[PDB]
């Protein structure tokens, strides 16, 4: 035993699973707006000897030796990150160690706040992330709500936009120390100027969490949160198209009397929260950030925008209703209540024909436990060189699933009744097997980033 | 642009840095006891298309579709985890999503404790981990000590062992809800049974954090904390030799029922983490299948012999070992009797391609410069080192120490020592000579992983 044997030779059971997953990614229409396909280049860094190095601490400030190379990788990754978002090294630092996006948010809260200090974020069912503070009527759900005190802000249910007026009204009363501008399920741009005004008045930190839209911001195809935000967190996957990791950007240098974010942020990441960095992820992130700086990527991102509105316009023209009426970014929120269906039903139909989308609770939902809609994203299929006509055809395939769903709803009662009918009625099975086969044939023909076979 | 281009073609700056790190690993004597060299098979899973799949939730209970294969991988990882540590699925379950060891511990704490509830772990300078709670005189350092209330327990400096008697005395007073049995820098076997007695008495959960020893435990070459703990955390790297990632094992079934399963799983997701890193989960599954083999038992036996051999060789050269020796994968050297400290020895050794880390000696305070050195066998044993090779590692260390002594007699401060090693041309030649001999020696041995990166 050397540990140089191949995966295919040494663990055939696992190799076959990697192949089935690769095949599933190739044959499918991936419409989850968080999802993307990482480059082979970055996957080579991720699957490297960099996994073997413990480098607790920071460049030049390590707790032990042998980190000279790993130091250059970290410092390179930082510079590439600041470059990717057109940030001045004098006015912005960045931490590249967070293990994912959720750790990155937790680290900011523990860096800047005391336990039980107050946080405001977009409510989860209005399109906020778990890590922005989310608790239910029964219990505290996100650890953000356990260790800190979160009150959500909300959508104006008329417009489907962020009710910025209520946020200002309500932040005056709640007195948050930190307010979060960022979304998991929101088709429009965030008014970061208006967020900073609220934050300036109530004397809160503004945290922009651009996870979903970080690629679009780097490419400069939407306006940048960095103009108005103190702190920016993000994933390195999603629209940045990297390996799974996280980043924390923070302002540094002179405020008005210096900013004091850098030392607090870095300390919270290590030694407070994390152990050894995942230097392999850091390197794959650096690879992906270089790719993000190129004109290729600006074109990718522009196509992401165009593909999204092509999907929107297409859905409007098949008569579907959209939350907020459309999109200014990489996704579309489809309200299926005005079509006489819901998200739960649509999802399971779409799934069975290799179309993968996300449920979305919409403003107009009459039932709190059945989501009304669906999030549909461009980035993943755009990375497979999809264009407007290809997304029109995606929308076309979706419409068939919806229409099966509508037909199965009137021949069923409950939601578990719905899902069993999809499996056991031969006439429904066959129409599903047919649509699936046509979807997989359509999808397979497009190129796919990464390795050929895993 | 396809995203199918190779790394060497598309990003030569990064590919050159990967190649330097690979050469550094190949030419060095890696003695950091938490280090190991991950198999190629596992790294192929790590750098894979499994990076591309969001699968928030758990097998059969995901928040969205497309997870048929990812469910199978996660479920397979769980089966192999329970297999590696010889656990009955009726009595034990396992969560495979923690992003690393430190996340695994925070998730256990948020599952079982309220904010500000009480925790006890081995003090950091006595050999515990940051995540077991750590505060200086001046401030709270570990998040474990911010969100929870940490009080450490200590070694008996007389024996270098954990003072189980003072733990029992002091836990009766402090009333911890959770006590941690596990170490970063400790050469001996933990008396888990005694930890369990103290826990039962004060009505506290016993957590074994076995990160350093997990592979030894898997191979059944040391006693298993699973006989006595309710919860067991571990890294998947270190002695398990997998990708960086974490595990939380927990009791289930009866004694009426255990309530860890749902609380642990919920703490991991949705409370703390987001989407799991399925690529790491697959790498971990690969390393766990390796961990069940007779090969791995032979490896883990060898790690013990190699550490023994390193200890005996150090003793025969007149070095002091904290606790007198070792029953595990590492040895703790006390260099004060020799006239040198850990900070000096660490830096000399680093320059001759031997990586170790400094270690506070029992009875000293963090403020005094650490008197010792932590030396581990797992990494080099993965490169097929045997007992004679570790004797030879100790020869090289002895030269390093002997140089450090000469430089100490010619320098005043520590910063003085450190730039005398660089600028004084006679000692830098003596170092360059040793470095080359060390690197020659080390390069001969095989290395797990890919050839060039
Ligand atoms: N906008 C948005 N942000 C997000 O972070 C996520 C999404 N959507 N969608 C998918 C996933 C879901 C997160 C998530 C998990 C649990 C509960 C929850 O309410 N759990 C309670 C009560 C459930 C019930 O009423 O039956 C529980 O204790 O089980 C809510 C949301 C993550
Ligand atoms: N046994 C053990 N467990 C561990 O988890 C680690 C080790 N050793 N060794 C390396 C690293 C050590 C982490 C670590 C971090 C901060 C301080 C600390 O005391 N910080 C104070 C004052 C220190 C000083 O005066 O230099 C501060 O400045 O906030 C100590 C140790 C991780
Ligand atoms: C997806 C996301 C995150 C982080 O998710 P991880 O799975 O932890 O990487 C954080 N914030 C927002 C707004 C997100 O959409
Ligand atoms: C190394 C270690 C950890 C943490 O592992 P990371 O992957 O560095 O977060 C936790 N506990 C113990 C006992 C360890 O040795
Ligand atoms: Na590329």
């Amino acid at each position: 035993w050397t540990g140089q044997e191949s995966l295919s030779d040494s663990d055939p059971e696992m190799w076959e699973l990697l192949q089935r997953e690769k095949d599933r990614q190739c044959r499918g229409l991936e419409l989850i707006a968080s999802e993307n396909f990482c480059s082979r280049a970055a996957l080579e860094a991720l699957g490297s000897c960099l996994n073997n190095k413990y480098s607790e601490g920071y460049p030049g400030k390590r707790y032990y030796g042998g980190a000279e190379v790993v130091d250059e990788i970290e410092l390179l990754c930082q510079r590439r990150a600041l470059e990717a978002f057109d940030l001045d090294p004098a006015q912005w630092g960045v931490n590249v160690q967070p293990y994912s996006g959720s750790p990155a948010n937790l680290a900011v809260y523990t860096a800047l706040l005391q336990p039980h200090d107050r946080i405001m974020g977009l409510d989860l069912p209005d399109g906020g992330h778990l890590t922005h503070g989310y608790m239910s009527d029964v219990k505290r759900i996100s650890a953000t709500s356990i260790f800190f005190e979160s009150m959500p802000y909300k959508l104006n249910p008329k417009t489907g936009l962020i009710d910025y007026n209520q946020l200002a009204l309500t932040a005056r009363l709640f007195r948050p120390r930190l307010i979060i501008a960022g979304t998991s399920a929101y088709a429009r741009l965030i008014d970061y100027a208006r967020m900073r005004e609220v934050c300036d008045e109530v004397k809160a930190h503004l945290l922009a969490d651009m996870a979903h839209i970080s690629g679009l911001v780097a490419a400069k195809v939407i306006p940048s949160p960095f103009k108005h935000a103190d702190i920016v967190t993000t994933t390195t996957h999603k629209t940045l198209r990297g390996a799974r990791s996280g980043l924390i950007f923070y302002r540094k240098g002179v405020k008005a009397i210096p900013y004091t974010f850098e030392d607090r942020i870095n300390f919270a990441v290590f030694p407070s929260l994390q152990g050894g960095p995942h230097n392999h992820a850091i390197a794959a992130v650096a690879v992906a950030l270089k790719q993000a700086c190129t004109p290729m990527f600006r074109e990718y991102s522009l196509q992401v925008l165009k593909n999204a509105r092509a999907m929107a316009d297409a859905l409007l023209e098949r008569g579907y209703s959209l939350v907020s009426g459309g999109t200014d970014n990489h996704l579309v929120l489809v309200d299926l209540r005005p079509k006489g269906l819901d998200g739960a039903r649509a999802e399971r139909v779409l799934e069975l024909v290799s179309i993968t989308a996300n449920k979305n609770t919409c403003p107009g939902d009459r039932s709190a436990i059945t989501p009304g809609g669906l999030r549909l994203g461009a980035p993943a299929l755009t990375s497979r060189q999809f264009r407007e006509d290809d997304f029109r055809r995606v929308v076309d395939f979706i419409d068939e699933g919806v229409n099966i769903g509508l037909e199965v709803k009137s021949k069923t009662a409950k939601l578990q009744d719905f899902k069993s009918f999809l499996l056991k009625d031969s006439e429904t099975s066959q129409r599903l097997a047919n649509l699936r086969q046509r979807v997989e044939q359509f999808a397979r023909a497009f190129p796919m980033p990464g390795f050929d076979e895993h």
